[PDB]
C-alpha cells in the first residue's frame, strides 16, 4: 500500500511532493489525495503534483520544505497514500518568527490564495515557507485544523486565521 522512494531536493516554489507519472500511476493517486511520508521519525502529510521533468521511485520537494519535514537528500522514505482526508473548514496559523510576522504585515495581500497555490495538505505543527509575492516568502506554522484531524485539505472556502 505504497512505495519506497528517494528524496530529491529542489528549488520549486511550493510545498508539494513532485512525482513521476509512474508513481502517480502505481500508487493509484486520486485528485487531491493526501500522501503520508513514513520514515524512522514521525510521519508528515503532503499534497502532490505530477512532475513535468521526469520519465522512477524518486520524489522531489523544495529543499527548505523538506528539511522542516525532517528529510535529507537521498533519504529513503515510504509514500503511503491516505484513503481519505477531511476538508478544512478553518485553519489557524502563525508566523514562525517576529520577522516573518513583520514581513507578513507589509506583504499581507490575499495570503490564502498564495497559500493554496503552494500547499493543499496541512497538519498540526507543520512549518512551511510561503511566497507572498515574487520577492518574498514567510515561514508559517500550522497551529490548528477544523474539524480536528491529524491532517487536512485546504480549500478555496477554507477560513484562514492568522495570529501574530
Amino acid at each position: 500500500g505504497g512505495a519506497v522512494v528517494t528524496v530529491a531536493f529542489t528549488n520549486a516554489r511550493d510545498c508539494f511532493l513532485h512525482l513521476p507519472r509512474r508513481l502517480v500511476a502505481q500508487l493509484h493517486l486520486l485528485q487531491n489525495q493526501a500522501i503520508e511520508v513514513a520514515s524512522d521519525h514521525q510521519p508528515t502529510y503532503l499534497s502532490w503534483v505530477e512532475g513535468r521533468h521526469f520519465n522512477e521511485n524518486v520524489a522531489e520537494i523544495n529543499r527548505q520544505v523538506g528539511q522542516k519535514l525532517g528529510l535529507s537528500s537521498g533519504d529513503q522514505v515510504f509514500l503511503r497514500p491516505c484513503s481519505h482526508v477531511v476538508s478544512c473548514q478553518q485553519v489557524e496559523v502563525e508566523p514562525l518568527s517576529a520577522d516573518d510576522w513583520e514581513i507578513l504585515e507589509l506583504h499581507a495581500i490575499s495570503l490564502e490564495q498564495h497559500l493554496l497555490d503552494q500547499i493543499r495538505i496541512v497538519f498540526p505543527k507543520a512549518v512551511v515557507p510561503i511566497w507572498v509575492d515574487q520577492q518574498t516568502y514567510i515561514f508559517i506554522q500550522i497551529v490548528t485544523l477544523m474539524p480536528a484531524a491529524p491532517y487536512g485539505r485546504l480549500e478555496t472556502n477554507t477560513k484562514l486565521l492568522i495570529q501574530p
